[PDB]
């Protein structure tokens, strides 16, 4: 049974491995999901969450458990439940980082910038920590971004990406649904073996949620 660790329960982190924990934050109520990546460097978020003061609890968690800072958070899209502590990353000097388009799109909706520095594709690394960010196309928004941890062939889904639990699409305002397939066949092509998919709200599954998102979009 993989190790759970909790701060009241609107906070949870899950262990994948060594190294990769998921981080669970009830919002609005709605979970969401992001990924903390424990590196020699420093700790790596894969989103924020709904809001600053659910942010700063994050942060203050992990860098407690952990015993390091927070230097770096991907930021995969610009809707609140990715974005809502981009407040927190910028006062605190924790890099932010996101597509150009995911800036824009930031701004437009009021909330403060991230960097916007993320390509199509973009290679990083933390410490011995490597990650990809890749942009499929739109589905979910219209710059909804998957990131890849080669070293474990687990893909962080994100939104564009429905857990089992989903039934449907949900909020489809912002999402392109006839593109919204063909995005998720480039993550299939791209990624051809994968170990874990981790989506935006939900379990953690495999390449069965892809599939899965596949079928509700019929
Ligand atoms: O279904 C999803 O994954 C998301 S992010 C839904 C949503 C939308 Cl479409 C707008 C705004 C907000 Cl806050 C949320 Cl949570
Ligand atoms: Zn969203
Ligand atoms: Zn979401």
């Amino acid at each position: 049974e993989k190790t759970v660790i909790k701060n009241t329960g609107t906070i949870s982190i899950s262990q994948l491995n060594k190294n990769v924990w998921v981080h669970t934050e009830l919002g609005s109520a709605v979970p969401s999901n992001g990924l903390v990546l424990n590196t020699s460097k420093g700790l790596v978020l894969v989103d924020s969450s709904w809001d600053d003061k659910l942010t700063k609890e994050l942060i203050e968690m992990v860098e407690k458990k952990f015993q390091k800072r927070v230097t770096d958070v991907i930021i995969t899209h610009a809707h609140a439940d990715r974005i809502g502590g981009i407040k927190t990353l910028k006062e605190r000097g924790i890099k932010a980082h996101s597509t150009a388009l995911t800036a824009e799109l930031a701004k437009k909706n009021g909330y403060e910038e991230p960097l916007g520095d993320l390509q199509t594709v973009t290679n990083l690394k933390f410490g011995n920590m490597k990650v990809e960010t890749f942009y499929p196309g739109k589905g979910h928004t219209e710059d909804n971004i998957v990131v890849w941890l080669p070293q474990y062939n687990i893909l962080v889904g994100g939104c564009l990406v429905k857990s089992t639990s989903a039934k449907d699409l949900g909020n489809v305002a912002d999402a392109y649904v006839n593109e919204w397939s063909t995005s998720i066949e480039n993550v299939l092509k791209r990624y051809r073996n994968i170990n874990a998919v981790v989506p935006g709200h939900g379990e953690v599954g495999d390449k069965g949620l892809l599939l899965h998102t596949l079928d509700l979009l019929k």
